[PDB]
């Protein structure tokens, strides 16, 4: 490893994820990354509800992270002296020590500097796990994904190349937000003072949300996600802790791998995959229609009630061959 | 499109699936199928509880549609005049315009016409979809199974050919009828009435029932489903808005496609399959032993306490090799 | 069968296995098991809360069976008069008769033997399924795995040889404990007078704790799992009636068949693998770091707060390519 090449890499904010190549001539890299994690207040819903939030980087989910099979990802992890907890980061894509946990507990003021070996191809979450508050910080916002694509790019059942023009990062987290007994959401001065009420809505299993990248409607209006007629998109999904059924309406999973493990055969024609709490999946489409698309969980009340939905606008020109209105609504003869 | 044989087929009611060809040496058709709409309150369990219902012609599940890859689906879906609410469709199975549920907006008395390529391969989930009270409709009833045929019928994980004697179609259905202040089960005079309670009981994601086509005990006693030792039934199981696990308690699948895909290999041997919400999936057994089995969903609570399980009474020879009573319960020696 | 060598196993205490091998040269044999059941209170958690339970052979889970693909599998299942309710077994890995359920009928004083084919290779579930308490049962602590093996042993997608040097069994259970007014856990003098209570916290699907091995902290310090670097593991995973969702930490599975039935290819590199209620599945992992792993359902409440995490303890020598400390934490510059 020593004998490698460094780069430094730019992260951007989701739903975007930073410039990479796919398949490349490039060898191994020593990449470098930096992360700094920000406690905040945030606002979650339409009616204006908040969260006691964790992040890393300042958004839900962090940034996304993509290096090659046989690269080392090289991460510095920075926890400002303003927040106010411990912190750390676990790597699914790591071998060793509690994914890296126990090797980067950063104290606020603090920060340390990690190394693992990315040797296996697949779209994994990385999330924080201080000892004794581990779910706390993971539903509070603390995940992300890290891609490590094999170095000659994703491949079909067959050994045939796929690629993506354009990719997505979609983070979905159920939130616990307390009551009062007026039956509002709980607002609170701190993070420290949301903990006990937090773990008891926790421990009955039920979400009072479950949002995309932070926010009810996140991924709509202006900021819903963009595409073209013949443009292939990947849609990376994570869930840090719990289940969820990604679907596209009026679309499919072209080639999935629910399970997010590139060394797989993805399966086809998929209408709704399944990504399974403590994981992240990968999802190839190529747009065949113009219009404006749901993407969303299939849980329906997760969905449309709880806030787990988001939209795509896709630029193109409608094929009647795929789909055509033979007879508009009118009245029944 | 418009160069093709039209053909005209008759639905039939679940669990029964329409005659149709698996493997076949005709071309490609237009496909005709009508639906008819019904809301009904209908009783969904041995206590009379009532369900303000909502349904593609008349059953839960809608029926099935059956078609080959390549086919084109063109559905006259129909709102009769008699019903409450506006409707529509929303076909997994579908490429572009939310799965045609823009282009079939069907307030009572209207009715239109929608055509679709059937491009892929599998058992795909339609529901309804309309703007604003999707998940409603759905949990309500309104949902069913389109069933895209490989042309050349179905394949093993070789390519070799397998195929079915008989189809049956399951929807599985978690509803979320609300309670009065004596902890009863409310009764509601309209479907309008029922709305506001129900959504109530969905966003605590917690059914009252589960339910296979439409109440407890819908596939038990007179209405069990039937084979015989050596023949190979097809169990097609829809599921909307929820995940559940399919087990045959004495059997297994022989062949099953979870996710419901045809162009992807099916596993072999399974003890438990999984629908994720939002999707059809399709196993194959073939019977060796006769008797009484259930196929249930594994969640033993889900299936004995909330109703998710049914019968299949099975006429043959017992066969000792597979399975014999060596001693039956006696007295410890 | 009856030309065939009988075999005698002595079953082994869970999360070990009884010896066997995994390759075999051996014909196809009758092999003979007893397990007898054990109603019996237990401690659940670290503040003294219990469950009135029911075992195989005095554990939760049941002890693990081995046979290879086309031996028959003979128990000798015993009811001593020392229990108070009637119990049977239902067999996953069976064909016929619910499983077996339907020939073992044991009232307690009662035994019974019962002989099937073991003709799947794989992981399945064994469940106790009483005529209308089948859920109390299995929820209670009836069931286990039978696992069977290919005559060949393991083999991965491409056909080459797989093995373990190791195998342990985990058996998780939602437990569904009821409270009193006063918000305390009830203590039941007898398991009948838990039925009542037991079955309304049931249906509420929602479990007051749930673990590994009958006990929150079951596999933790003590009772830790172990290996060392170079070593492979096989983990099996029963969860007879609810999802759970496999993690190693620090770890993978590096061949895993979810579903857990051998004929099928695994899938390689997950980070968190999907074990569908009512199924057994089983995961590969080489150790490559030395250390305290944890191994969990992740969704982290339920590991964290509900109980479902154990540890694994590995020895050797820490590998810097794979993972390295760069610069400890330390006060930002
Ligand atoms: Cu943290
Ligand atoms: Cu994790
Ligand atoms: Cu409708
Ligand atoms: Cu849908
Ligand atoms: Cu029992
Ligand atoms: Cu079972
Ligand atoms: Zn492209
Ligand atoms: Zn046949
Ligand atoms: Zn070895």
């Amino acid at each position: 490893a020593d004998k490698l090449p460094h780069t430094k890499v730019t992260l951007v904010a989701p739903p975007q994820v930073h410039p990479h190549e796919q398949a490349t001539k490039s060898g191994p890299k020593v990449v470098e990354f930096t992360m700094t994690i920000e406690e905040k207040k945030m606002v979650i819903d339409d009616k204006g509800t908040t969260l006691q939030a964790m992040t890393f980087n300042g958004s839900m989910p962090g940034p996304t992270l993509v290096v090659h099979e046989g690269d080392y990802v090289q991460l510095t992890l920075v926890n400002p002296a303003t927040n106010a907890m411990p912190h750390n980061v676990d790597f699914h894509g790591a071998t060793g020590a509690l994914g890296g946990a126990k090797l980067t507990n950063v104290n606020p003021g603090e920060q340390a500097t990690l190394r693992f070996k990315a040797d296996r191809s697949g779209t994994f979450v990385y999330h924080c796990a201080p000892e004794g508050m581990v779910p706390w910080h993971v539903v509070s916002g603390m995940s992300g994904t890290l891609m490590v694509l094999p170095r000659d790019g994703l491949k079909d059942p067959q050994g045939k190349p796929l690629h993506y023009d354009r990719a997505y990062t979609i983070g979905e987290f159920d939130l616990y937000i307390p009551k009062g007994p007026d039956g509002k959401y709980k607002d609170y001065a701190t993070l420290a003072e949301s903990y006990g009420d937090t773990v008891q809505v926790m421990r009955t299993l039920t979400p009072s949300h479950i949002v995309f990248n932070g926010k009810v409607g996140a991924l709509t209006g202006a900021n819903a996600l963009t595409a073209k007629v013949g443009e292939t998109v990947l849609l990376i999904h994570s869930q840090a802790n719990r289940d969820t059924r990604p679907h596209l309406i009026g679309g499919h999973g072209d080639w999935v791998w629910e399970t997010g493990k590139f060394a797989n055969p993805p399966q086809r024609d998929l209408e709704t995959w399944f990504i399974r709490g403590g994981s992240a999946g990968a999802a190839l489409y190529t747009f065949k229609q113009p219009g404006v698309y749901a993407y969303l969980n299939h849980n329906l009340i997760e969905a449309f009630e709880l806030g787990a939905a988001g939209h795509i606008k896709v630029e193109g020109k409608w094929n009647d061959d795929l789909m055509k209105q033979i007879k508009a609504p009118a009245p029944i003869p």
